[PDB]
């Protein structure tokens, strides 16, 4: 009823989901001259060194990595956050080609890829009632660039074949997100919305300013998964990013001048 599609688009969403014209919609362009430097906000506190991964999920519009969340093992804390978030997947937004993928946008531009690292705010008990809460998420995106490759995305690359299809999972442990992450913690952030159905309005977002590089051929692996199931007719799961949306009355913020 919704994804990527022609007829099933995200300039369809707002039909099953009128929320998507709301006040604080996902993603945003983020225009670097106009973002204001914060100097109250904190650094970011990035704690994912007792992280543990389970799962890896073909959920038919993109993959997820999945967290024991059932603990505080990997947290995001500080920046603009009040409390502890706990991770509880990370997932990415591609495209067909190099020249679009991400959904935030810097200056207008596109990056090659997205990566959001997903985290609900403990005061909440579960992310089902966090989505429910103004405050109840924490989406941690990181865009990436094609050059080198990434070291440490390699091993989700490398399991891809055996998620291929909607609704394959495989195991997936011992995986450290701290792999994933650039050199600089530097960061932007608004409030926003999740970016797929049910695009609600429960995200403090927070964009690192340092893309990370991956390679082509790793960006290739991400374009042969498929957004249908096994025994269904083939189509490849790319240009799964929703485009930026009306900023509205909201000022992005800089944690860096
Ligand atoms: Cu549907
Ligand atoms: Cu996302």
């Amino acid at each position: 009823h919704w994804g990527y599609g022609k007829h099933n688009g995200p300039e369809h969403w707002h039909k099953d989901f009128p929320i998507a014209k709301g006040e604080r919609q996902s993603p945003v362009d983020i225009d670097t001259h106009t973002a204001k430097y914060d100097p109250s906000l904190k650094p970011l506190s990035v704690s994912y060194d007792q992280a543990t991964s389970l799962r890896i999920l073909n959920n038919g519009h993109a993959f997820n990595v999945e967290f024991d969340d059932s603990q505080d093992k990997a947290v995001l804390k500080g920046g603009p956050l009040d409390g502890t978030y706990r991770l509880i997947q990370f997932h990415f937004h591609w495209g067909s080609l190099d020249g679009q993928g991400s959904e935030h946008t810097v200056d207008k531009k596109k990056y090659a890829a997205e990566l959001h690292l997903v985290h609900w705010n403990t005061k909440y008990g579960d992310f089902g009632k966090a989505v429910q809460q103004p405050d109840g998420l924490a989406v941690l995106g990181i865009f990436l660039k094609v050059g080198s490759a990434k070291p440490g995305l390699q091993k989700v690359v490398d399991v891809l074949d055996s998620i291929k299809t909607k609704g394959k999972s495989a195991d997936f442990t011992n995986f450290d997100p701290r792999g994933l992450l650039p050199e600089s913690l530097d960061y932007w952030t608004y409030p926003g919305s999740l970016t797929t159905p049910p695009l609600l309005e429960c995200v403090t977002w927070i964009v690192l300013k340092e893309p990370i590089s991956v390679s082509s051929e790793q960006v290739l692996k991400f374009r042969k998964l498929n957004f249908n199931g096994e025994g269904e007719p083939e189509e490849l799961m790319v240009d799964n990013w929703r485009p930026a949306q009306p900023l509205k009355n909201r000022q992005i913020k800089a944690s860096f001048k």
